[PDB]
This record gives C-alpha cells, sequence and structure tokens, in this order.
C-alpha cells in the first residue's frame, strides 16, 4: 500500500535512517543522496576508514547529522547490537536499507559449501536480525525496510548460484512477511530492490573484459532506491536492458497471491 | 536442459538407482512405493528408524530391485555427505537423488526467531546443496537426475510461512542457476524442480484442520507426477489440485528472459 503523491527530496528530511554496506558501491551512493536530502544517516560496513570517509562527506552534503559503526554482519550479536546503537545516536528510526552483501566473485559453483553457508548467512540472514532489532523503532514510527536484492533473485544466471540463493530467500521472506503485516496491521512498509549490473568498483573488476550486458549508474540506481522506498512500493526495479519488461510486467504471482489472500477469494474456485 | 520426448512408461525406473529424502512419512514415502512398483533399487532416508524399515519392508514387497535405508538428520551436514557415499555402495551407483525433506514448522506470524529461520535454511536448502555435491559425480557417470521438492510458496508469498517460503525460493535460486552452469559446461545431470499446491499428508492435514478452503491434492498421484517429471529431465514439475492455480503458476517468459540476458551485451545485442 503505497504513497499516492510524486516524490520531493523534502520527504528525508530529518528523517532517521540505517544504510549497511555504505562505504562503497551503491549504499555509499544512498548515503549520499541521504545526506544532500538532510537526513540524519547510520552507515556501516567492516572498514573504518572508508566509513568516515563517507560520513564527512555526509555532513559536507547537508546531513542533520552522520555516524558510522563499523563490524561484520556476519556476526549476529554485532548486527543486534548495532541497530540499538544506531537508534541512540538519531533517538529513533525512519528507514532500515539493507544493503550489504559478503563478498563474492563471479565463478561456476563447484562445492564451496561454505561460500554458499556465508552468503546465506550475511546476505539473508543478518538481514532477518537487523530487521527483528529494528523493527520496535520502526512500528513507532511507521517506517519502512528497504532491502537490496538483484535481476538474479528473480531469474536464474550462471557464475551466481550461491548469491542467486540468498537473493531469492529474500524475496520469500520478506514478501512473505510484507503479508503478515499486512493482516496484522503493522505499517511497516517493505521494499525489495532488483537491480541490473550497476557500475560499482567491486562489480566492474568483476566483469572486466568478458562478454555482458550494459551496467546502470550507481548515482541513479542509488536515488530511485532511496524513491520507492520513501513510497513504500513493493518493488523497485533499476537496470539498462530492454528486456526487463518482461520480468517487471508478468502479473501471475500477484494474481495467484490474490486468489489466495482471503477465503472470499478462495471461495472463487475452491470447495469450503 | 533437454526434457526427453518419449511419453513416460513405469520401464523407465525399472532397475535404476534411486535416492529418496524425507521418506518415512507423506510424499517422500509414496515416492519410495511408486519406485519399488516399478522395481528400482531405493536407499530411502529420515530420521524415524523403525518406520524406515517398516517402509523398506513394503518396499521389497511391492517388487522393489533392493531396499536399504539409512538413518540420520539432515540437521548434520557431515551425515548427508556421508548418507549419499554409502547409499552408492549400496546401489552400485546413483541414477536418481529425489530431495524431499524439510524441518518441522508450524503456520504462524513470524516474531523474532531468528533460530528457526536458520534452521529452516540449513535443513530445508543447505542439506540439499550438500547432497547434490555429494552426489554429482555418481550423477556424471550415470547422466542421471537430481529432483528438488518445492511449492506454490517457494514462487509466490503467502502469510504464515516465511522461513519455510525463504528456504523454498533459495531451492529456486540455487538450483535454477546450476541448471544454467551445467548447460554451458555440458554437464549431462537434468535437475528438476517441483512446485507443489497444499496435499494432503498428515502433517499437512494436521496443520490445517477446521480451516475453510482447504483443498488438498492426493499425495498418491502427487509422487507419481514428481517421479514421472525427474525421469523425463523436465525443468519443473507443477501440481495442484486446482486447475486454474496449475496454469497460472507456469513461468515460461522468465526462461525467455533467461535466454535473452544469456545472449545479450552492450545495449541488448544478440552475441550469435
Ligand atoms: N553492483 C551490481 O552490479 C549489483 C547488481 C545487483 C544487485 N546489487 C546489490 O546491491 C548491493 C550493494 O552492492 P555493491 O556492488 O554496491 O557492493 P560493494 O560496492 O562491493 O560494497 C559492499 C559493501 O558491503 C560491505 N561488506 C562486505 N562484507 C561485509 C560484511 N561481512 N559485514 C558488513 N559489511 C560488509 C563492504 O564494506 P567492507 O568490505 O568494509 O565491510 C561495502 O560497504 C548488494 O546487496 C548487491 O547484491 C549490486
Ligand atoms: N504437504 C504439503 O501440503 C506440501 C505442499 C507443498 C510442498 N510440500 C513439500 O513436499 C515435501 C514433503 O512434505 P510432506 O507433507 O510429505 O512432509 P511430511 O509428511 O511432514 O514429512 C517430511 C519428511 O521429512 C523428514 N524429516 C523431518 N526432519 C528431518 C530431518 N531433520 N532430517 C531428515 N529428515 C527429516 C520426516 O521424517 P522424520 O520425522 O522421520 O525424520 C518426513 O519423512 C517437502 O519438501 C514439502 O516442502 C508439501
Ligand atoms: C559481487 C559482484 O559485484 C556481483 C555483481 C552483480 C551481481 C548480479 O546481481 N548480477 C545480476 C544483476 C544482473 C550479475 C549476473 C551475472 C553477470 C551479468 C550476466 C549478463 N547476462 O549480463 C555476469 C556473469 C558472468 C560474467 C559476466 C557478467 C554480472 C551481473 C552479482 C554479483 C561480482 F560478483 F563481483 F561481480
Ligand atoms: C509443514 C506443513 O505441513 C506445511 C504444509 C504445506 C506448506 C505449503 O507449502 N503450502 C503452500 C503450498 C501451498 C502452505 C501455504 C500456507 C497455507 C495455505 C494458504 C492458503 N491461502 O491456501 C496456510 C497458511 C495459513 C493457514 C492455513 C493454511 C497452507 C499450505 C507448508 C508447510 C505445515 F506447516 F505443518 F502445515
Amino acid at each position: 500500500q503505497p504513497l499516492n503523491e510524486e516524490f520531493r527530496p523534502e520527504m528525508l528530511q530529518g528523517k532517521k535512517v540505517i544504510v549497511t554496506g555504505a562505504s562503497k558501491g551503491i549504499g555509499r551512493e544512498m548515503a549520499y543522496h541521504l545526506a544532500k536530502m538532510g537526513a540524519h544517516v547510520v552507515v556501516t560496513a567492516r572498514s573504518k576508514e572508508t566509513l568516515q570517509k563517507v560520513v564527512s562527506h555526509c555532513l559536507e552534503l547537508g546531513a542533520a547529522s552522520a555516524h558510522y559503526i563499523a563490524g561484520t554482519m556476519e556476526d549476529m550479536t554485532f548486527a543486534e547490537q548495532f541497530v540499538a546503537q544506531a537508534g541512540k545516536l538519531m533517538g529513533g528510526l525512519d528507514m532500515l536499507i539493507l544493503n550489504h552483501i559478503t563478498n563474492t566473485s563471479l565463478n561456476l559453483f563447484h562445492d564451496d559449501i561454505h561460500h554458499v553457508r556465508k552468503s546465506m548467512e550475511v546476505n539473508f540472514l543478518s538481514y532477518v536480525v537487523l530487521t527483528v532489532a529494528a523493527l520496535p523503532m520502526l512500528k513507532q514510527s511507521n517506517g519502512s525496510i528497504v532491502v537490496v536484492s538483484s535481476l538474479a533473485g528473480k531469474v536464474a544466471y550462471p557464475m551466481v548460484a550461491a548469491y542467486s540463493a540468498s537473493k531469492f530467500a529474500l524475496d520469500g521472506f520478506f514478501s512473505s512477511i510484507r503479508k503478515e503485516y499486512s493482516v496484522s496491521r503493522v505499517n511497516v512498509s517493505i521494499t525489495l530492490c532488483v537491480l541490473g549490473l550497476i557500475d560499482t568498483e567491486t562489480a566492474m573488476k568483476a566483469v572486466s573484459g568478458i562478454v555482458h550486458m550494459q551496467a546502470a549508474p550507481k548515482e541513479e540506481c542509488a536515488l530511485e532506491i532511496i524513491k520507492g522506498g520513501a513510497l513504500r512500493q513493493e518493488e523497485v526495479y533499476y537496470d539498462s536492458s530492454l528486456w526487463t519488461t518482461l520480468l517487471i510486467r508478468n502479473p501471475s504471482r500477484k494474481i495467484l497471491e490474490f486468489l489466495y489472500s482471503t477465503s472470499y477469494n478462495m471461495d472463487r474456485f475452491i470447495n469450503k
């Protein structure tokens, strides 16, 4: 259930926001847009130094306030405590942007069970832990959770098997709890972001000299994420391909969820 | 992946070497039985030792070429790995790996139980990956098949089954991706993903007792349909008691989209 109007930057002014994986790439881009909009930001990642750079530019850009707390989202204790500390720094929370992933490479799957588990722990499970911890704050602000996923969390590509497992898991979990928030009247929005290849240094280094589809700009990607999030959209799509509309516009899933969503809808085609 | 264009006939399994997990009860047990009637060699597994022994007996009675059981929990990755080697030895190889077991769950709103989420991912998903890695060399030898049992709720969202849907979405992501890897690497092992609606197994029927519109499909037919899809090397089996649902759950447009992505570079240019 989105917000009616069109996006205005004014919407984030004074809002209290967490961005994870925000020392590099898209997370850093998002932090910068949030700063320019005059939000309070807490950013996180493992690296002390790179987070400081981002904090400094955020303040320069006009952020109501800016802070960083460092640590690995492999540590579910850290994840849980991080949201607590970040909520103290800002006096509440309006938007939780879940963006970090564990380092991965483009490669055939062979037998790296430990990579599959780590991808699942860092890319999926840590997001559930951060959500549980943030939810009381979000409940009292009528806030928003933004979950960064990928085209590879909607369709199958080779070379990203463990990664794709974890992005699909995000769709299943968060789309399910969105249905639960709706039956339990929890006014917290959940936005799933489905991104094409984006020109972050990590990705551009991986695809160097291999044949692949155009990368889209990270800066606009980051604004489009914040906009869909602020507007409380269920999904945000950002990529460069003409083909992607085949995914975006397929209404089958929405039709099925609708058919099964009430006893009255199931009564159309199913005996009581 | 190429489906065999021959019609299904019971003889396709006679003397074939087949694993079935989750076979002490429900669909799994039904599958073991069907495979017995076809004269396959079966190794069955689950945690319930005395129920499995019973299952092995009725199997032999129905005409299984050989029938053994090894008991253990798929919470334990070591055991998953162990189970496959030992089951191979018992049969002289492996033609089909049928992955069917899930960890217990109930129909409830998710609150804060990260541990049940993790355990779901470990058992319903990570174990399936361990079993596959352990099975692959033998399935290469035989040009065999991997069958992965999943659910409507691994394709669309439902409330009350969040951790469970995460694990089932994860299976789609992982196995659909390694299927693309197997086509480009020319590995001749098929991957069939089965998408089931509500089935009339005792676990499910208990959990939905007294709930309205709970139309279940018969587990006996369900089990046959999975075996056929596996045997015919189909990419997906769709099985539900509603005709509408069975039609609407097809997603050929994702498969076309996947092809387009695999044959595009730069601004949607064709590689060939
Ligand atoms: N770039 C693409 O082509 C693309 C496409 C589709 C979707 N996405 C999605 O967009 C999001 C951001 O991607 P990106 O390419 O911008 O990534 P990135 O630039 O490589 O940055 C990843 C961020 O996560 C942090 N990180 C890595 N491991 C961590 C850990 N264990 N604990 C805490 N933080 C950790 C990194 O900082 P530290 O190393 O210091 O911890 C960094 O801040 C991801 O969710 C990704 O799936 C990207
Ligand atoms: N029933 C439905 O309405 C429905 C719908 C869609 C999809 N499915 C799928 O169909 C498959 C089977 O479902 P079902 O209804 O037949 O299930 P079930 O009757 O409840 O039995 C599940 C099987 O998994 C085994 N199992 C449980 N925990 C285990 C563990 N830790 N390690 C190893 N095995 C374990 C159980 O045996 P033990 O207790 O002896 O270990 C049992 O044999 C599942 O993958 C499920 O997701 C079912
Ligand atoms: C972590 C990482 O930065 C990463 C970046 C993005 C993604 C991802 O989400 N995408 C999905 C959104 C499209 C991948 C898909 C595979 C890809 C596109 C293939 C094509 N058809 O265009 C490809 C695979 C193999 C070779 C070359 C390209 C590259 C992009 C995953 C990991 C890495 F790993 F370091 F790069
Ligand atoms: C383990 C278990 O036996 C189980 C059985 C099946 C499934 C499953 O895969 N299905 C998907 C295939 C359809 C569920 C989805 C939710 C469901 C359908 C909702 C509706 N509108 O039809 C429902 C939710 C809430 C209340 C009542 C029903 C029941 C069926 C998951 C777990 C349990 F948990 F013990 F039951």
